[PDB]
């Protein structure tokens, strides 16, 4: 595949958009997860499926058991990998864009995680669109969180509802899902 337009697809709290916590997510949203897995197995061509990428370390925090995550190519990366096919589902590569060269059939790519990935792939300019699940909490000094994104909003543009649901097709978006004390939102953004 030659330079396809890739999407980050994240869920941060506000206003100092943190997103983990001791290797962890600091919140259980069980709606969030299922938008997660509906968004990045759809696909609209005919024998295709989409691809995720993710850092070795969000890879090692998926109980073995559950992994790969079913029906979308998982691609991992790690600087001391070779880029090498494992099997129908699974690739080990060093760079996004030579994981990409061992690439056919895959409508959408999809960067999930962790940190470093993300604060080191959103200057990378294959990324088109970033999809962010705006997470609020009336107290968000309490939820205890060491690792942050670092991204420079200024330079992208968040779009309407109708832009997000043109994106997802035939996934339900709900308007401010509350689950215990969080509210969220589903957004899109585009660079400016
Ligand atoms: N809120 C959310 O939506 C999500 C949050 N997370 C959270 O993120 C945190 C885990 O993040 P983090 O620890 O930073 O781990 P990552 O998942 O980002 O893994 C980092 C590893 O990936 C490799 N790597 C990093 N950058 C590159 C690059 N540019 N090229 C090649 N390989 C690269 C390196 O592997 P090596 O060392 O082998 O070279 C590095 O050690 C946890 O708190 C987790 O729960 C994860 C996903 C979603
Ligand atoms: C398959 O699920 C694994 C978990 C954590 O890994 C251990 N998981 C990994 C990445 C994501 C994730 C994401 N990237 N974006 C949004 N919006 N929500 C998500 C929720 C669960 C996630």
């Amino acid at each position: 595949m030659l330079k396809p337009n890739v999407a980050i697809i994240v869920a941060a709290l506000k206003p100092a958009l943190g997103i983990g916590y001791k290797g962890k997510m600091p919140w259980r949203l069980r709606k969030e997860i299922r938008y997660f897995k509906d968004v990045t197995t759809r696909t609209t061509k005919p024998n295709t499926r989409n691809a995720v990428i993710m850092g070795r370390k969000t890879w090692e925090s998926i109980p073995q058991k559950f992994r790969p995550l079913p029906d979308r190519l998982n691609i991992i990366l790690s600087r001391s990998y070779e880029n090498e096919i494992i099997d129908d589902n699974i690739i080990h590569a060093s760079s996004i864009e030579s994981s990409l060269n061992l690439v056919s059939d895959v409508e959408r790519v999809f960067i999930i995680g962790g940190a470093e990935i993300y604060n080191e792939l959103i200057n990378n300019s294959l990324v088109s669109h970033l999809l962010i699940t705006e997470i609020e909490h009336p107290s968000p000094e309490s939820i205890e969180m060491d690792t942050f994104l670092k991204f420079p909003l200024e330079s992208w543009t968040k779009q309407p509802k109708s832009e997000l649901q043109k994106f997802v097709g035939d996934t339900v978006l709900e308007d401010d899902i509350k689950e215990g004390d969080f509210t969220y939102n589903y957004t899109l953004w585009t660079r400016k």
